This record gives structure tokens, C-alpha cells and sequence, in this order.
């Protein structure tokens, strides 16, 4: 039942992302997070990843995404937590 949740707050345009990760088994695990915005007058995108140990039965939060955005915005947080053993998971936001 490990799982990667959303937590999110929103501030008219604003917008506040931060990825939870919850593990049934504590790992040292590769943590990737690709974020993209695409809006009217401008894009963003940033991939960071970090292979750093956690710990069982924790939520941890993985970073902290401040996003602006506007109609027709297109934006994807996609997080992937792996141990390179049998542990894949990847949820992105929008859910």
C-alpha cells in the first residue's frame, strides 16, 4: 500500500504542490519529479531526482512546486519513487 498522494492549496492563481510519499518498507529509493508549465506568454520545465533513504510508515514531502496557473495552462507534476528492486510508483498531478 505504498502510494504517492498530492497535497495541494490554491491563492486565486497561485497554486502550492507538495508530492507525499508513504511506504510500507523503508528503502533508499530514487526520487524523480518532473514538473512543466505551459501558459500563454511562457513555459516552464524542471526534472530534479535525488536517491536519499526513507523511512516506513511515514508520509514524507518530497518538495515544494509553487506553480502559477491561469485558464487553458496546460501543467504536470509527474512524481516516480523507485528502490531499484520491486518498488515502481508513479502518480501525476492533475490526478
Amino acid at each position: 500500500s505504498s502510494q504517492i498522494t498530492f497535497n495541494t492549496t490554491q491563492q486565486g492563481d497561485m497554486y502550492t504542490i507538495i508530492p507525499e510519499v508513504t511506504l510500507t518498507q523503508s528503502x533508499l529509493x530514487r526520487v524523480q519529479i518532473l514538473s512543466l508549465r505551459e501558459g500563454s506568454s511562457g513555459q516552464s520545465q524542471t526534472k530534479q531526482e535525488k536517491t536519499l533513504s526513507l523511512p516506513a510508515n511515514q508520509p514524507i514531502a518530497l518538495t515544494k512546486l509553487s506553480l502559477n496557473i491561469s485558464p487553458d495552462d496546460r501543467v504536470k507534476i509527474v512524481v516516480t519513487v523507485s528502490d531499484g528492486q520491486s518498488l515502481h510508483l508513479s502518480q501525476q498531478w492533475p490526478p
